[PDB]
């Protein structure tokens, strides 16, 4: 679909068997997403943004689905103030910006 | 144009007669742009991301132009560690995320 900015780009992402809320986000490199439990194992990692650096817990290969568009990378799971999609995944599910 | 997510989606604009690169970002709620000395008035903001806040300096309708597409809006200014177009400019230039 065709989506505009007038209001975030806010979709509805399936990961773990859980449903959340997530922002399409062009300007993170990663995909980074609220506290939450997911199986498998993970390794600590930091990434910076605006405001600083934060701690997070790196999980990859994880199968997300973003409005019904199956994608399988890397998710960061930390103290991010919203869940974020970042280029890693929307490269995965045909995103591109056009003006 | 179309501007796949591989790479940052990086673009020269012009603000106040200077050329910059900036990320087109659908996750901005607002531009911010790095330190710069704009003339005229402003009001200061916090805006928050991962990491944290920074304080911005909040100018109001300032005229950037974006691959040749005049826009003109808010433009917060402060320590970003990038040039950052927000959906307050992206929507005036008619861009929208698709897949
Ligand atoms: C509240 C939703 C997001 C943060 C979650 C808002 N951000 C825009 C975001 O695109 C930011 C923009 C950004 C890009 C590069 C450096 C700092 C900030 N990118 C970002 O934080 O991405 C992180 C995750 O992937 C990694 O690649 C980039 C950093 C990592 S932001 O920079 O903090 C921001 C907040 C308010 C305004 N008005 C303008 C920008």
């Amino acid at each position: 679909p065709q989506i505009t900015l007038w209001k975030r780009p806010l979709v509805t992402i399936k990961i773990g068997g859980q449903l959340k809320e997530a922002l399409l986000d062009t300007g993170a490199d990663d995909t980074v997403l609220e506290e939450m439990n997911l199986p498998g194992r993970w390794k600590p990692k930091m990434i910076g943004g605006i405001g600083g650096f934060i701690k997070v817990r790196q999980y990859d290969q994880i199968l997300i689905e973003i409005c019904g568009h199956k994608a399988i990378g890397t998710v960061l799971v930390g103290p991010t103030p919203v869940n974020i999609i970042g280029r890693n995944l929307l490269t995965q599910i045909g995103c591109t910006l056009n003006f």
